[PDB]
């Protein structure tokens, strides 16, 4: 029934994605010097560094939040591929289910202390 729980969580999170060799694509924003059209495609960049400094900053309310950014990430490599057989996005599915199989109690359990704290 912790609504603050969920921060923690979060960052435990964002280490073992930071340990993961899957995110290093992911790690700090694309390099549009590397990629020069990627804001041709990609309207809202978004990274691991970009989501961990907005959760230092105390910047995300809800888990929700962090969840819908680091969703980003995963949408932009799918939006930027040129091919669903690339390396990069083919990292970034692996990455996602794992970031997915992690985040599910995270949400829920602050969903729940929510709901407890209205009741
Ligand atoms: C396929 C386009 N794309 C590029 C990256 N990563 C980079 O450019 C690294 C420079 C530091 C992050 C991820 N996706």
């Amino acid at each position: 029934y912790d609504i603050q729980a969920w921060k923690k969580q979060c960052e435990e999170l964002l280490n073992l994605i930071f340990q993961c060799e899957d995110s290093e694509p992911f790690r700090q924003p694309v390099d549009l010097l590397e990629y020069p059209d990627y804001r041709d495609i990609i309207d809202t960049p978004m990274d691991f560094a970009t989501v961990r400094e907005t959760l230092e900053a105390g910047n995300y309310e809800s888990p929700m939040e962090l969840c819908k950014d680091v969703r980003l990430i995963f949408s932009n490599s799918k939006a930027y591929t040129p091919s669903k057989r690339s390396r990069i996005y083919s990292m970034s599915l692996r990455l996602s289910a794992f970031f997915e199989e992690h985040i599910s109690s995270v949400l829920s359990d602050y969903k729940s202390a929510l709901r407890f704290h209205k009741r």
